[PDB]
């Protein structure tokens, strides 16, 4: 057979270009890296814009004679280049697709040189440089690397298909990929139970299937198909899904029922290291994203990511729209030739995972380019008649080659400019955008953002705004029926250039920060779940007398999935139900409580004094949820989060840790400006600075464990609280 | 000849209450003191309601006998006690007041104890408490003791009457106040020149005298009356100021000539220390109204202050609004009368001070009481005739029974409210707030604080409000010729109890932070002054891009004192001036720039990228002010600047130092959350911890000097930045 075969560990990185045949020296690391370690704030970017080199060692096997081997490098930013033994093998510039280099005619007996350039920089013949960009880069190879030894006649891609996939006697076509002629042959499996299989060179099928159930957002049922070339015992197998992903004008539908998108852009991006993150890391944010705000599609912004986020959006049901790279500029046509080889390299890579709906085939807010996004649009339409296309823009009036109409509606909020007459409107109708009254598939991929940018510490007030702004958006869709769904700016708070920003080189436009902790607005998103998902209810303040504007906490909002939630306080007492009368269209809208409810004279008259307060949900009057606001917030807990206590001996894992300092009924501490000191001992390394700073009274941190067995232990320390210590289990 | 050594040296300290007459374990300490040192925020505010003691080590003298000995304590909080050997000489309650004790009998060869029992209890006897306050009472003798052998006849205080402060030639009345009837001799003196004398049985004249300068504001003009006693050769001195304050309904009046007022509240919390902080600290205060500020006038709230800050007021041409302690709550019969004889001790304290020019009789924000007010009013008029007298309030219609119809008038932003009508309003009608048919003198005491909260690190569009209502307020108080003026809440942000503030502890309504370093609306009132003073340009923005919603700094306010503004970026260059449109009232109104000056298409020059800017200040086409942002912030020069190079070998002295995290052309990095590690050797202890936290790219500290003399080496690091060290010199 084959074996594919990690092998990250064991890799030697060297800043600068080093003569590729002389055994290089330089610091010993374990894959992915990221060359250039920043701060958080305030910091170069163009100090990665450079060259590095990485080297690894490979001695020759007894067992490998006439059997192929190649180096599959899952990715690499950018502008890159292979060698063996001095022998270049491979040059491949896209910092975001992955690539084969062949060692076979270059490997000699003993160890032999391998070795990778890479150009970490801004480089305009490479895609997506040459102007501004709203996101960093970073450099260095940032993600897996496989040694596969291949038989001489064997297989490098099949594509798996359904026809009639919603027949009770269901369809499935399999196209191989090969390196000579032979007879391929098949196997259909759920577990471990063979359901099927046939034989042939070409098309494979397999048909008349009772038995099997669908792939959805609610049950994402998956089922395998394994590969043999019976004359060379090669092996592979493929994942996917049967389900259906029609976008007709009159909405979105899933296997037939219709669907609103609700959903979030997520970049690939982390704190200090870049994209330097691993399985673990990325299967993270896709269960963050299903569950947490519990959206039903993600959008991967602005660039293919990982597999194995990929791989995970198919495991827990979330919807995908994956997008070339790109952020709103063309370059010449040697560059729409390079943007035009990507299109290829990411449909091929993806066109089995059932998580994908639809392909981002226009370059990110750019103008309109008839003759190279024909190119684009033809070029997948073949490569895929399955998915739909789409693209991204931010006028009105566009050349609409492709079959959805995929916009950035940033109309909330320009009543604030001096000049604007358009009473504040949330998202337009769909016609004023689209340019034809003729109905036309229509999505809105982004807004709000840089329209209200909103930091973690922000005003109680602030933050209020920022989360009913996602709220009418939210409320907006969901009621004009022409309007498939929506995806908000965006996930978790980003490194980007200068341009950019706060200044600061982070754009604050996150309903959770970069820790992926999450602020007020996550519950705008993690709320619209059903009860029978998980119970939710948080206010959206501090309990605070005069952090406000006068004072009190009113209005409130109370973001939760319950039919009525009670305010109890200073001997008031009122049930208040879901406000439709200003949200009608959320599936779960929220509690306000208010004049309406309450008046200041009941709660009396402003009566100085501050008292605590008890919130209570209820779901057919059975009290099931409940927070307490103490009136004197003291610091109590100093909170260690691991996501998990126990992990496995693996190399590969980046394990968040978050922090938090807690008063006495727990809720967190807002405002107290500090820096929790920390230690960290056993199998990780921590990543970034020993001190860490507090905003919103949290913050968190990832642990890139070593590979090998033990207990981690993790003190914090700071001198207005008990000295905090945790530890999981390596092994 | 009398003695007066000065002894806050060689005392100790203790927590709880010792029998007053035995040796007491505690730590050699100095005065002024704090008992329990809190943290920045979020604390318990009940950790310092114990009792405590100070025991002191004295000798007799062969030197004393016939010669009465007697401790001053001239500030102590609260419920303070005294004890000679085990013997009760004094009893004093309130803690902003000084009271004396005399030991003389209780005294024997050898060393003599001396015993104060202290307790920082909110009492509800005792004015100020009674319920709630929105501030801290700390604990501690936080202020000066003075030790004092006297001869038995002697001088326990005088008055200065100044009769004709504007006549060519000009009197000085004297009324001593002395143990026992007998000769008093008074030589007026110019700190070295004599100018008359006269001995007296009596009431003592020094009519006739010419050439000599009225004290004013715009110059402060002191004199000094000396007083011997040719019997017991007791000897005291007592300055004072040649001025008039009339208060008409027409306005404010300063020897003639009129005044509009203009100032700010104050407290003596300081961060970690509360209210222990030493002269030279306190003059700094008084300093940074009255010169940077441009401020004519402060309100000691809510209580009488250091006669260390009241001198410094009386030095720089700071008049000044002094008051009872108090906050809303009024007890009873017991604490009203503890109050009539607080107003006593006051006036008695304070009747000398040019500077101070009304008395707040009334406790601050109190409902009406006829019965408890008559008598303060009555009660103060009976002490001091020569100044007038109002008392604050936040409520119409009120029993007039002061000089002056003191008011705090928040209306400024109540229409916020949903249940209101009235449409934005700055400040009501004189006519409506008195319900007095009659105009009357009105001072406008208090406005915005809890109205409009501004955290140092919050976002441009909070502070550009900040500003524009303190702006708002000055003008209409300018406009209106029935107001005499009026004072902002408040100069710094100050610590306080669990009823008020952001939860932390803090009620962020100061235009500077806790440490007396400026947010943007403190140049507000620092572009007030006339440019030939000084020159003040400031531009409200942190010059990046994404910071405020949607982007750029436009439109844009620049707070000064110029003719003109040019601003200039990416080939866009205008003259701008004063917004006098905007702002008819004011001395110097601010320079905005907005649409009126750069349209929206104007704007399209830029494309994507981010731009340097530069802001010119001008005045008579010369060229003032400069002042360079970049786009690209980055860390640059860490910054610690002390308020001074050189000083005295003394121990009292508290200096304040700053720190400053800065970008390459000046600016601070305002969304920099980091700890700045810090270290100090050389003659003085550090007050805070060591790691200090950049609030809004800044941050504080104070060092007490121990008394040593030489070199204060202190060090200031962190990783991202050139570690920088700075000296101060002691001698
Ligand atoms: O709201 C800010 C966003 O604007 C979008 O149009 C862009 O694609 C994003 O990366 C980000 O710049
Ligand atoms: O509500 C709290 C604040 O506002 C004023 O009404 C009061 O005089 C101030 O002392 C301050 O404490
Ligand atoms: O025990 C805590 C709670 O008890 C009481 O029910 C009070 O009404 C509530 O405000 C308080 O927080
Ligand atoms: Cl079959
Ligand atoms: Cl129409
Ligand atoms: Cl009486
Ligand atoms: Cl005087």
């Amino acid at each position: 057979m084959r074996v594919t075969q990690k092998l990250n560990h064991g890799w030697i990185f060297a800043e600068g270009a080093a003569d590729p045949a002389t055994p290089l020296a330089g610091e010993t690391v374990t894959l992915p890296h990221n060359a250039v370690d920043l701060p958080l704030s305030y910091f170069d970017e163009t100090s990665y814009q450079r060259a590095f080199t990485y080297q690894r060692v490979i001695a020759w096997d007894d067992a490998w004679q006439g059997r192929r081997v190649q180096l599959r490098f899952d990715g690499a930013m950018a502008d890159n280049v292979v060698w063996v033994n001095g022998v270049q093998v491979v040059a491949h510039p896209d910092g975001y697709t992955p690539f084969v280099a062949d060692l076979t005619d270059h490997l000699r007996p003993g160890d032999n040189l391998v070795t990778v350039r890479i150009d970490g920089s801004e480089n305009p013949a490479i895609p997506p440089f040459g102007a501004q960009i709203d996101y960093l880069t970073y450099a260095g190879i940032y993600r897996d690397v496989w040694l596969m030894v291949l038989p001489e006649r064997h297989l490098t891609n099949a594509r798996i298909l359904t026809p009639d996939a919603l027949s009770d006697a269901k369809t499935v076509v399999i196209r191989p990929e090969v390196t000579a002629p032979g007879p391929v042959r098949a196997r259909l499996l759920d577990g471990d139970r063979e359901i099927a299989a046939t034989e042939g060179e070409g098309e494979l099928t397999l048909a008349g299937l009772t038995g099997l159930s669908l792939w959805s957002t609610d049950n994402p049922q998956l089922y395998t198909v394994e590969l043999t070339l019976p004359d060379s015992g090669d092996v592979t197998t493929h994942r996917f899904g049967f389900r259906t992903a029609e976008w007709t004008p009159q909405g979105f539908l899933l296997n037939g029922q219709p669907m609103k998108l609700r959903g979030l852009n997520r970049h690939q991006s982390w704190a200090h290291q870049g994209y330097a993150a691993g399985r673990h890391a990325q299967e993270r944010d896709a269960e963050i994203v299903r569950h947490d705000l519990c959206c039903n599609m993600v959008r991967t912004s602005h660039y293919p990511q990982s597999t194995w986020f990929l791989d995970r959006c198919d495991e827990i049901g979330l919807l995908v729209f994956e997008e070339i790279p790109g952020w709103q500029h063309i370059g010449d046509q040697a560059w729409q030739d390079r943007s035009v080889d990507n299109v290829r390299a990411m449909i091929t890579r993806d066109w089995n995972h059932p998580s994908i709906v639809i392909w981002g085939v226009r370059i990110n807010e750019s103008p309109d380019n008839h003759d190279f996004y024909v190119r684009t649009n033809a070029l997948a339409r073949e490569l895929d008649p399955t998915r739909a296309i789409g693209g991204v823009r931010c006028i009105t009036d566009s050349e609409m080659l492709e079959d959805v109409y995929t916009m950035n509606d940033f109309i909330l909020d320009e009543s604030e400019l001096p000049l604007i007459n358009r009473p504040r409107t949330a998202l337009r109708p769909t016609e004023e955008v689209t340019g034809i009254k003729k109905p036309v598939p229509y999505l809105v991929t982004e807004y709000n953002g840089h329209m209200f940018p909103t930091k973690a510490q922000d005003p109680e007030l602030r933050q209020m705004e920022h989360v009913i702004r996602h709220l009418e958006v939210l409320n907006a869709a969901h009621g004009d029926p022409a309007i498939s769904g929506c995806i908000g700016w965006c996930m978790f708070d980003y490194n980007t250039h200068k341009d950019f920003g706060a200044g600061d080189r982070i754009c604050h436009h996150g309903v959770m920060d970069i820790w992926r902790e999450p602020k007020f607005a996550a519950h705008a998103y993690g709320s619209q779940k059903p009860p029978s998902e998980g119970i939710v209810m948080e206010p959206v303040t501090f309990w605070a007398r005069g952090e406000r504007n006068i004072g009190g906490v009113l209005p409130l909002i109370v973001l939760t999935n319950c039919d009525e939630v009670e305010f109890e306080c200073a001997g008031v007492t009122r049930r208040v139900g879901p406000d439709r009368e200003r949200f009608p269209h959320l599936p779960r809208p929220p509690v306000i409580i208010d004049h309406r409810h309450i008046s200041a004279e009941e709660l009396g008259q402003w009566g100085m004094s501050w008292h605590p307060g008890r919130i209570t949900g209820w779901l057919n009057g059975e009290q099931v949820a409940l927070r307490e606001y103490v009136a004197d917030p003291l610091p109590t807990t100093l909170q260690i989060a691991p996501d998990r206590d126990t992990l496995p001996a693996d190399g590969d894992i980046d394990l968040r840790v978050m922090l938090r300092a807690l008063d006495q009924v727990g809720n967190r501490l807002p405002f107290l400006d500090a820096g929790i000191a920390v230690t960290v001992d056993g199998p990780a390394r921590l990543i970034g600075p020993d001190l860490r700073m507090l905003q919103g009274g949290t913050t968190g941190m990832l642990l890139r464990l070593t590979g090998d067995a033990g207990t981690i232990r993790i003190t914090a320390r700071h001198p207005q609280f008990p000295e905090a210590v945790a530890t999981v289990t390596v092994g």
